[PDB]
């Protein structure tokens, strides 16, 4: 949709250390992971949507079509088979690799974006503010 379109800045994070931990990320990447206030820039050109995560430490851009499947390289070097769906105001995301699987849900709450990350027995909640 749109409500997503714009520039968002990280404001609050919760249980991210364990989300990473649970992803298999090692100490190094984690100290950095924890210490960052990323900026996300969702943009739409035609039917291709872009999600861009910027931080001093690392960048990440992804271009998808809702419904269609795509190959995404994570910020942690993983090579994933992701799908992005629109279900009742939230942009759910599915990442599959090997036999593992993680989900990222982006919902709009009081002009805030609430990012919910689940990885088997683990949820982390990162809040973002617009602009
Ligand atoms: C939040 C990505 C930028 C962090 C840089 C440090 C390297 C990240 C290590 C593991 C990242 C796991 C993927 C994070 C998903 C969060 C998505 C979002 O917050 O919009």
């Amino acid at each position: 949709s749109n409500k997503f379109l714009g520039t968002w800045k990280l404001v609050s994070s919760e249980n991210f250390d364990e989300y990473m931990k649970a992803l298999g990320v090692g100490l190094a990447t984690r100290k950095l992971g924890n210490l960052a206030k990323p900026r996300v820039i969702i943009s739409k050109k035609g039917d291709i949507i872009t999600i861009r995560t910027e931080s001093p430490f690392k960048n990440t851009e992804i271009s998808f079509k809702l419904g269609q499947e795509f190959e995404e390289t994570t910020a942690d070097n993983r090579k994933t088979k992701s799908t992005v769906t629109l279900a009742r105001g939230s942009l759910n995301q599915v990442q599959k690799w090997n036999g593992n699987e993680t989900t990222i849900k982006r919902k709009l709450v009081d002009g805030k974006m609430v990012v919910e990350c689940k990885m088997k027995d683990v949820v982390c909640t990162r809040i973002y503010e617009k602009v």
